[PDB]
């Protein structure tokens, strides 16, 4: 069988993504490659029952049938609106205590744990509380919904493939306001056409200019 | 009390739908605003069911509770992979004949008739039949899968938010190569509010050179 099965959670279309799985077919021209969206909780069953082979995700979800590689750590940015007082620091930079008070869009709706329980414990592991939380579907409504002056919204660096008329991306300045990016895989040996993907990935990243670190994939 | 409460398909807030609700935001202080993300279909049932004041879409079902306003027809673009032989008229532009024996990401996956209809019936109403399709949820999958190489697809132009690494927009050429954004509202509807809705559209409008939308 010359197939391999891929899930990724939607939004890492706005990052590497493409530019990886767009060099694997290159590298590959005899083997399908089947994309699956589906949120990184979604990834744990898929990968136990054969449903894909290689998992991208927002989080590490401990399951003894599956194991992971910390592929990056992405910075968060607070979106706002042009208008807010937040956007006079675009060069500089915020901090999460610069945050509590204001209208924070989550996302995304999908079960629990997800990308913004992450985002939730950042606040809580500095004695900071947010007054005003909302959930809305995903990423790319909340953008929408800071240019519509809905409120701000915690967003990958990633993200910023998306602009918008009055969207600003305000740095975020505290060292933990990152993202981990995941590969998740079944707890076995990776297979060659997985393997593959690792050193597919680890080319990116060169282009990127990440310096690896030790023991990475 | 007092509040509005708005339909949009959620693309729209990649076009000029966002600056209108920010604008008209501003002039209403005492205004509670409701945003909720909804299919054009969807926006009809639940305008006649009251659950919605104002429904912002991408296609007109007639119904004789409801009444539409045709704000302006988007022109729709090909989203290619940069090094794809259509990119090489991205100045010039293509038409829809030049598509058809290309895979084509249609979206969305929502309940129908929805964007990818009028998609497909432009094709059909020149007796165009692509031989390759594929429906996905919504417009970032088909962008980034067309990034990651597995085809093209057709987009509205304010599509053109979202760019991606070696992802190009080219234009098509066919006059009704276009999707249109509708404002639709309960038949009767006369709320002071609702008028000052078209009044933010027709400055938002007006600033951006557009043609004033239908009269009230
Ligand atoms: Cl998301
Ligand atoms: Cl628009
Ligand atoms: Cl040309």
């Amino acid at each position: 069988e010359k197939t391999i099965r891929i899930g990724f959670v939607g939004s890492l279309l706005f990052g590497l993504l493409p530019r990886i799985i767009h060099l694997y077919r290159q590298a590959h021209p005899n083997l399908r490659i089947e994309l699956y969206e589906m949120g990184t909780k979604a990834q744990t069953e898929a990968l136990k029952e054969g449903r894909i082979d290689a998992g991208f995700g927002r989080l590490k979800i401990s399951d003894p049938a599956i194991k992971h590689s910390l592929l990056r750590n992405e910075r968060l940015m607070v979106a706002v609106h042009a208008s807010h007082p937040l956007n006079q620091m675009k060069d500089k930079g915020v901090h999460l205590n610069d945050l509590i008070d204001e209208k924070i869009l989550l996302y995304p709706s999908s079960p629990k744990p997800n990308f913004s329980t992450h985002v939730m414990n950042i606040f809580s592991d500095h004695g900071l509380e947010p007054t005003k939380i909302n959930e809305v579907r995903e990423v790319q409504l909340a953008l929408g919904l800071v240019a519509a002056g809905e409120g701000i919204s915690l967003v990958p660096a990633s993200t910023q493939s998306i602009q918008l008329f009055n969207l600003s991306y305000v740095p975020l300045l505290d060292p933990d306001a990152i993202t981990p990016i995941y590969i998740a895989v079944r707890n076995m040996e990776e297979s060659t056409y997985i393997y593959s993907l690792y050193e597919t990935i680890r080319q990116i990243y060169a282009y990127e200019g990440f310096t690896e670190p030790p023991n990475w994939l």
